[PDB]
């Protein structure tokens, strides 16, 4: 059979077709970017605390030297 | 004169192209769902840090309430 | 100028180009999940 | 006869969709390079979770060393 104009439209078609999924692709995956960087921003607020923790880790340490002293000094 | 099975190897190179695409799209709604769960998550643990600067604070009060004992 | 197979030929290479472009995309997704899950 | 200018539209498109695939290309590297940060950053909060268990143990300590005092 004779290839057809119709033959070609055909597959111009699919690729328009195709290209709507691709779009959807690409609208998640920069949602995706962005809340990516926007969690990072959150992980970071997290980590600086758990630095705080430290400080409390030393400070309970302290606490607990001190806590002998009184119990030595009777 | 091309005939209609000379475009064969492009109808076959487009449905492989369109499946291959189909596989990125369910993973991607996927990785879409995953994100909802990490950020719930995260802010479950970011709410939490509240409670690191009250520990902060009551031990400042019992490093001075301690001296206060050791005083005596 | 006359349509040839040389012109549908072409498309063809095109797509499969496209389509090694498509897999590094594909590759990397599946890893994100993977990766994702992970964390 | 079918003539080259027929194919255009054909041409057209897989050019856009190309370009439309280059630049999810772009963004799921980016992802990658991302989540890289992400994971390095998660393994660092993870590590800092030994002191809260040794806070936790200590704090066991306090407790009974204060129920000594007060009996005192």
């Amino acid at each position: 059979s004779p290839l057809q104009q119709g033959d070609l439209n055909a597959l111009v078609t699919s690729v328009q077709s195709l290209a709507l999924n691709v779009n959807e692709i690409l609208n998640t995956v920069r949602n995706l970017d962005s809340r990516m960087n926007q969690l990072e921003t959150k992980v970071d607020r997290i980590l600086s605390s758990q630095s705080l923790i430290q400080t409390i880790k030393n400070d309970i340490v302290g606490l607990k030297a001190g806590m002998a002293t009184l119990e030595g000094m009777i």
